[PDB]
């Protein structure tokens, strides 16, 4: 299917080298910062456990399988396909969904076009198990596309069909309707690929065959041509080694179609592909450092499930907003998930969560939308959570925990908690700065004049007397001068890698000399930072025998910036 439409004149070919030579992560994704994920489908009718109800109900002995036999009947009489007539979606309204999405301040929406269960939520000739001919009997993706255009947001979608090749594997080991191979809804019924976590290693089982890869291409191209989304989200098994040649065929056609659309698109994968040819995404987790290329965090308002389920513990607005600012400060964007009820009603708790984020963004949005990272992302005591599947832990921040964003040379310092006293922005200490002059200090949403004092330890900022908002509190700082970040170290063979960021806040160009002395080995570099800009600087020290026992010193224009005496 991919090798049929591709021409020798197309810009993108089905390999990573061809993508890197012509694709660039678009500016709208860097500026959007906030998006809304929506898990909603046939799995919402039982609303038990999670959206993995379709897989576990066919594994004999699993709690969901024993739950399904007593609640709905034996697997040979009531399979997953029998939930579809109950999926009427009597209270679904695309405008109501977008009104809630727009209320949250989000800039794009990502509904689920098809999950692992093999049920398409759109007008599909390829898949007879679609939402137009059965269930809701309407084009859910098409109606959400028109509602998104009327709301002024950008339309994306997510595809999970890659896992459909093995999601119903347990239906073959127990008498069920999955053993009826005439039902294409249940996929290829192969074994799940091995390798725990986000790894391309698959081992004994491929997780896909040559037929499911053919269907994946026709499935993705049906979403590309019918709805022309500006972003497509994929789940984890697309990154497996046997599936990568097939996925590169999609990326070449998707990007080539975007050139004809006069639009710029984004592809989301959780592993297996370079940070520069697509937007890396972490499930229920964020990064601890600033990443060079834009990335995304996808997480659910509910702690247990993505789709709706009885007894879901939803996250607090402060939990999400504290993590949202942390994600944005590291060049990441948040894809927050909501799980509507089976009839299409978004719960009151998840509407209040999105509303509080929008109310907080209405006041502090200037430090989020269109912003970029500063020289350093965070400062303070608590570093917060980071990594795959660590979002549920809420970090208890104080006012001394500060996140940084920059936009149009302005500096934004976000305190993740409130205080009636003062904090000191240690990142502006005299050892990091050269001729830094503070021009104005401002808290977004407050009419009070902020008292500040520049010291050698940093910029002391006194909080106002009345909170503009809760959750997080933003200081807008206008300044000139050159600021360096505290260096971070990584391990290499017989040496170490030193990474710093330099921000020139002056209106004219500046020459900067950086020196790193590790274990006596001295390496220097001179860099010219243009006016009102930032730059990464990477240096390498040699002849370093013990990384864990290093003696490191970093100098910014012959001034000691960092040392671990
Ligand atoms: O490797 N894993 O065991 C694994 C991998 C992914 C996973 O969640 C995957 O993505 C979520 C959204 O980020 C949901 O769509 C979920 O239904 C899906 O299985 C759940 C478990
Ligand atoms: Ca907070
Ligand atoms: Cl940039
Ligand atoms: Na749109
Ligand atoms: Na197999
Ligand atoms: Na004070
Ligand atoms: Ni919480
Ligand atoms: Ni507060």
């Amino acid at each position: 299917d991919s090798t049929v439409s591709l021409k020798g004149t197309d810009v993108f070919k089905a390999d990573s080298a061809s993508i890197a030579q012509n694709y660039t992560i678009p500016e709208w994704f860097k500026d959007a910062k906030f998006g809304i994920f929506i898990h909603w489908g046939v799995y919402s009718v039982p609303a038990y456990g999670s959206e993995w109800y379709s897989r576990w109900m066919y594994k004999e002995g699993h709690p969901i399988n024993k739950y399904h036999v007593q609640t709905y009947g034996p697997l040979t009489k009531f399979g997953y396909k029998d939930f579809i007539p109950m999926f009427k979606a009597e209270n679904f309204n695309a405008d109501e969904w977008l009104a809630v999405v727009k209320s949250s301040g989000a800039q794009y929406i990502v509904p689920v076009a098809e999950h692992h269960d093999g049920f398409a939520m759109y007008s599909s000739t390829f898949n007879k198990w679609n939402a137009v001919d059965m269930g809701p009997k309407r084009d859910i993706i098409g109606e959400l596309k028109e509602a998104t255009k009327k709301a002024g947001l950008r339309f994306g979608l997510s595809s999970h069909r890659c896992e459909n090749a093995w999601f119903y594997e347990y239906g073959m080991e127990t008498p069920s309707d999955v053993q009826d191979t005439t039902i294409t809804l249940y996929g290829e019924r192969l074994h799940e690929p091995e390798g725990q976590g986000m790894t391309p290693y698959c081992g004994k089982y491929e997780g896909s065959n040559e037929r499911s890869r053919r269907q994946f291409l026709m499935h993705t191209y049906e979403l590309i041509d019918k709805y022309q989304p500006e972003l497509i989200w994929f789940n984890w098994t697309v990154g497996k080694y046997p599936f990568q040649p097939t996925f590169y065929k999609f990326m070449a056609y998707y990007y080539n179609s975007a050139l004809d659309w006069n639009k710029e698109v984004v592809v989301n994968t959780k592993f297996g592909y370079g940070d520069n040819i697509q937007v890396f995404d972490i499930e229920r987790g964020k990064s601890d450092r600033i990443r060079e290329y834009p990335w995304q965090t996808d997480t659910s308002v509910g702690k247990k499930s993505w789709s709706y389920c009885v007894g879901e513990e939803n996250k607090s607005p402060d939990h999400i907003i504290d993590d949202f600012v942390d994600i944005v400060s590291k060049n990441g964007n948040l894809l927050l998930n909501i799980g509507p009820k089976a009839d299409g009603t978004i719960t009151d708790e998840q509407k209040n969560v999105l509303a509080e984020i929008g109310k907080w963004l209405k006041t502090n949005g200037e430090a989020i939308y269109g912003s970029r990272p500063w020289v350093i992302a965070s400062e303070g005591h608590n570093a917060g959570t980071a990594g795959y599947m660590t979002d549920n832990t809420k970090t208890e921040y104080t006012a001394d925990d500060i996140r940084f964003t920059t936009c149009d040379n302005n500096l934004y310092a976000v305190s993740l908690a409130w205080t009636d006293g003062s904090v000191t922005i240690k990142s502006l200490a005299t050892k990091y700065c050269r001729n830094v002059e503070i021009e104005s200090v401002e808290m977004l949403g407050s009419s009070e004049k902020i008292d500040y004092k520049m010291t050698d330890e940093g910029l002391v900022v006194n909080f106002p007397k009345n909170k503009p908002t809760e959750y997080a509190h933003v200081f807008k700082i206008k300044l000139k001068g050159v600021v360096v970040s505290k260096p971070l170290y990584d391990k290499v063979d017989n040496g170490c890698l030193i990474t710093v960021r330099v921000a020139n806040h002056n209106a004219e160009d500046a020459n900067v000399t950086l020196k790193s002395v590790v274990d006596g080995n001295e390496v220097s570099t001179q860099v010219a930072v243009k006016a009102k800009s930032e730059q990464w600087v990477k240096m390498q020290n040699k002849d370093v025998k013990s990384f864990d026992d290093m003696s490191c010193k970093f100098y910014f224009n012959d001034n000691l910036t960092y040392e671990n005496e």
